[PDB]
């Protein structure tokens, strides 16, 4: 088989089940700031700063200095590592070239090398022969390269020419579309040549740590499974649980609005603090302000828990960020505090106005790390229609769903909690009667008279 | 990182998370009329009406009379700076004699801020060597250069020979999308080789005040709550909601046509002029005349609290003019008027033929603003069937929903009201029937011979 | 008629309804990494390792070195075969000079098959001319030739000059179509002048083996059906079967979530086990972990079946492949595994975000594979509603359909089960209530007290 060199670049290893085939050349085409230059910088950095490989930097547009500068933004010097001797900017901004730069490998141990970029080299029959050569010729030196060239449509030709992808070993696009007035950058191999890789685009972003590649198809089903039991906060509603929620479990709260989701999210993290458990509340829907009012309501100090460092509260619209982005905010912000339980209130307003696709592998990635970090998740859901179906065939992910509906009662609004799925446990299978107060929710007993409820009244 | 650059335009600072790279130039493509020139102009404007920095101007097409001329519009005369020394237009009525004049007149003025408008004019593969050239010759003078470049297709090439993008640090898109015979501006940052900015296309407008973003991303989730309640107009109804409305909440009236939602708007209004407070009605559906009439009818003089400058009603179709231009003169209105009180009548009319994504993004920029204002807001929303739901999720934005129907009984159409919902307070939780006269609501007792009502037919 | 050549790969010797035409050259087009140079190489690979006959093989790009080394990766050594004689790696590095070269060298091995690999790189006019120039000297040779072009969009022209089509003789295009961020790998054959062949594109994918074609027409309604029934792992299950299901036969457990189609795949598997029989368990919504703590507590060591070597679990997400993978991953496994018994949870997942005539085959493939594998097949479909029909068309698959739905009595949430449908045999038509418990199903007694449940709700 082809020996594969770790790129080290978080999720690209996945993609790429090794890495980049060792000896062969790498082309990553892309739109304008689809991050060429960061994946060819971020390569070579990579392999200095972990496996101490002399790497090379042929330029032709952006002068030695910008690139230093521009990639100082990442949290990385490349003056230091070139005045050590680890990397060398060859500035270029036909034949020689290649002789030049394998001159460089040779005499600065031919590493990883980068060319950033091709198409203004060659700036569509002499792109081939010209483009055949290089390829060959550094093929010759054995020196793993990335090559970066430009296309004009995001779905149209792989390249500017449509000639460099046949030419090239391995093909690498990256993608900047546009859906909705919000860009989803996405990265996907093309090609392998005598190698496996997976197929297809997969979300990725751009942070301060750099490309941050999010594989769902390396998302395997191996989330350890325990009887360990948490006090969901109320305590009727443990009992109708068979003891409690499961650490390593999902529960889902559906229902209308004001219907009392957020309650029980609140009631939910509170329990955690009161254990000394630390606890991350993503809100969505409501703002810190509001949380912190509510809550003081219903007899929970929120402002406590935060001065405790046991209870930490992230509020943002929807529409202020992408999934890709939310998610890498969740789990960055879950890579801090490392928390015990976590509560997403809602999913219902992440779905609004997204690809039902988008939204479908976002839950996935939320769940799955959830489940993969052994963090208890509880994610609420708001029914478009009051007084009910799941209409998403999401309940597959979820280990446990406590459904919350309206019970029009003697020209009364009353409301009405019930326990679908409880896997692995037994679960009270009734529709029993729940009210607020200054003090929080109760649970009373179940409506015995009428027996015609997830419809209207008698 | 990189040093950013205060452009001083409402939005564009937050979008770009700073403003423009310092020492580095930004192209701003886009079709005819998107805006190109203006943001030339005010970009050099603000320099030496904030920073007091002496900024030159190029000229290809366009002459020094009319940049003048078409600037005045705005409100702000360029000959009288022109005359001082702080700005100096460079009419440009071979790139080396231009960039000769320019740099010659970038040391003369010891400019900080430099604008090129336009470079498709003086012009594949001689564009990026011409355009290459231009870059680095303005790079080594550290002068924060914008190039406007033009585009024939909306959504196609980003550039005229789509090559000015890879040459560029920096590019800015400016769109002038139509969709159902409607014209809508959007701004985007496609990249920031160096820095981080905001993705995805962001509404702006061009008034009198000049571009006018209204980025929804950079409107954090940070609003002011408080426990101080307001009444509505209706005693009973304030005892209903347990003690009133919040000061700083979003109160929705949705249900079928005639059901009294402009009745309630009205009071509300009114209540506010009562206790000497500043109020603003929007009406998209009556006209004043009408809401006069009928407000007249009610025992409610609109006339009177117009004179006592306590209540401002704002009349216009809702296809008088785009979301992006209602906000806009929402937020002017409000900030002129500086009102306590803000009814909107209503949202259902605002998202007649309207995309539910623009509709969407509109219901948070308003609903976000009076929520960080301090301005109670009560938005009516009309349901398309008579005996219904919430229309789509907008239910996350609203604190309190008060839900209108009617009720067949006895071969009678007969109105009820309830509130369904109220965050951080008690409400009655009852279906009470209410009648209307000229003196307002009168809310009588609930239906218990019949409890089949709320949000279905019986 | 026209003699046909057997190419050896699987499913191609099935759509050709033979292979491909002897005497006569077949162009293969397609874009980057569909598969061109693969086909090219295992078409003269299985002729030297089947029948034994000398082909020769033109490299014009890639070089014989790179050839063998990309080869081996599918795992069969080039250069053994070089080293004997029965193959030729004819390096390409004038028609007339590489035809003469060509010719001279299939009269020295005497070479049966041929191979171009590509033609596309030599080179609207010339390009008719000197490919008529080609076809028709190795037409005279008598050698079955097989010519890869190349092509820039994948449902555009068939060739580059879109002219290399009406001078062949027989036309296969090989596609890559991305649809939802999914890379899906389709082969047609265009015409075969001559011979008959099967019309549209063809699933195929990639692996260890090479070329994997799943023709779904070619399979045919010749399925072998006994009268040998077996177990279902519940007693009552098997009695209100009418002596519980067919060995050959599919079974459907369709129902709300958190119905109990788990439990009854679990029991399903574990009988099977209880009679020294080999089952697999394809999970798609919980892991090995839930799945173990799950069987565990319903009383089912998987631990102990999966150490007896007769129950193998199978999870992995389903938008971790392709239907296409997912079928060849169920196939592949079933074949080293050969268990007796077969149950995917579930079939709702598999169409989670996936084309109706993408799943609508994948179910086909799956159904008609096990019903001539003689494998017993239990399939699981979670409902939308939780009280609903048959999803789609899938009905007219299986065999056997067992319904499970929630009856809500007096405020309580109880499940019913009833054998919907059985053919060949006689089922209890009764819709019997079952209870859950650390032991597994309790099928009890039908609601004669309550004649509206079934697909209604009462
Ligand atoms: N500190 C940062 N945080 C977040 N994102 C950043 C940061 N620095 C850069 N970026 C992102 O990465 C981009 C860098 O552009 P880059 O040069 O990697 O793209 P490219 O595809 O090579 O562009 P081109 O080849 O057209 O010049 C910026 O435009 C921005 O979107
Ligand atoms: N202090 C209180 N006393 C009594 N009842 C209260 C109190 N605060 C809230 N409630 C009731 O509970 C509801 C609050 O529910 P919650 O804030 O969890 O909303 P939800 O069900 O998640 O709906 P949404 O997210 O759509 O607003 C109120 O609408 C009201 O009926
Ligand atoms: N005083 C004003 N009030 C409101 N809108 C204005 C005012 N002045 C100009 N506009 C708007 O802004 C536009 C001016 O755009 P500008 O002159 O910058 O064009 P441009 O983007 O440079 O395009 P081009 O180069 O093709 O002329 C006008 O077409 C109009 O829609
Ligand atoms: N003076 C009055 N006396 C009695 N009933 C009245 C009087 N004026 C109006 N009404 C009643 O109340 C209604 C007034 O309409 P209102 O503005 O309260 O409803 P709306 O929900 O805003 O209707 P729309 O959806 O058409 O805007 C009339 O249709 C009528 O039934
Ligand atoms: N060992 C392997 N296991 C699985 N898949 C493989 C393996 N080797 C190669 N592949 C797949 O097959 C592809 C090889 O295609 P091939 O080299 O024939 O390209 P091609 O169709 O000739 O295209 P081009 O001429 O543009 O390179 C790889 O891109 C990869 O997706
Ligand atoms: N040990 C137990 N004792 C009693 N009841 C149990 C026990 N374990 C599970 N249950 C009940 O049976 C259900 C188990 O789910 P099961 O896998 O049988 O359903 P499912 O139809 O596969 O659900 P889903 O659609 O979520 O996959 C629980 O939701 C609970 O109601
Ligand atoms: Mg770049
Ligand atoms: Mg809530
Ligand atoms: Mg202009
Ligand atoms: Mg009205
Ligand atoms: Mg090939
Ligand atoms: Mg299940």
């Amino acid at each position: 088989a082809i020996a594969k060199m770790r790129t080290m670049i978080e999720g690209f290893d996945d993609i790429s089940h090794g890495g980049l085939p060792i000896g062969r050349s790498t082309l990553v085409s892309g739109t304008s700031g689809t991050g060429k230059t960061l994946f060819s910088i971020q390569f070579l950095y990579n392999g200095i700063i972990e496996f101490d490989e002399p790497g090379v930097f042929v330029t032709f547009e952006e002068t030695p200095q910008d690139i230093i500068k521009n990639a100082r933004s990442f949290g990385w010097d490349l003056a230091k590592l070139v005045d050590e001797g680890k990397l060398f900017i060859l500035d270029a901004s036909l034949s020689a070239l290649i002789e030049r730069i394998n001159y460089a490998i040779q005499k600065y141990r031919a590493r990883r090398v980068s060319i950033d970029s091709v198409t203004s080299v060659f700036q569509s029959s002499v792109v081939r022969r010209e483009l055949f050569r290089l390829v060959a010729r550094l093929k010759q030196i054995g020196a793993t390269t990335v090559m970066t060239t430009e296309r004009i449509e995001e779905y149209g030709p792989i390249a500017r020419y449509g000639v460099e992808e046949f030419v090239s070993d391995n093909v690498v696009i990256l993608r900047n579309v546009l859906e909705g007035e919000r860009r989803r950058r996405t990265l996907e191999i093309l090609k392998l040549r005598g190698t496996s890789h997976m197929k297809g685009e997969y979300p990725f972003t751009i942070t301060d740590h750099g490309i941050n590649i999010f594989p769902l198809g390396a998302m395997r089903l191996t989330q350890r499974s325990s009887n360990v039991r948490v006090s969901s906060g109320v305590v009727r509603l443990d009992e109708m649980c068979g003891g409690g929620f499961f650490k390593d479990s999902i529960i889902l709260a559906t229902g209308a609005t004001g219907t009392g989701k957020t309650l029980l999210v609140s009631r939910f993290v509170e329990n955690a603090c009161a254990n000394k458990e630390r606890a991350i509340l993503f809100a969505y829907e409501e703002s810190r302000a509001q949380l912190l009012r509510n809550a003081y309501s219903w007899g929970m100090d929120f402002e406590e828990m935060e001065r405790q460092n046991l209870l930490k509260i992230v509020c943002a619209y929807p529409e202020s960020a992408g999934l890709e982005d939310h998610l890498q905010i969740i789990k960055s912000e879950i890579n801090d505090f490392k928390p015990a339980r976590i509560a997403i209130d809602s999913l219902s307003a992440l779905a609004r106005g997204v690809s039902n696709n988008a939204f479908r592998q976002f839950v996935i990635g939320v769940t799955g790390y959830a489940k993969q970090e052994e963090i208890t998740g509880l994610f609420t859901n708001t029914s478009d229609q009051f007084m009910s179906i799941t209409d998403s065939h999401i309940a597959a992910i979820t280990d446990t769903i406590i459904l919350l509906q309206y019970v029009e009662i003697r020209g009364e609004m009353s409301r009405a909690i019930n326990v679908f799925k409880m896997r692995g446990s037994w679960h009270d299978k009734a529709i029993r009667e729940f009210m607020i107060s200054d003090k929080g929710p109760d649970i009373k007993d179940s409506f015995r008279n009428f027996e015609r409820i997830i419809s209207g009244s008698p």
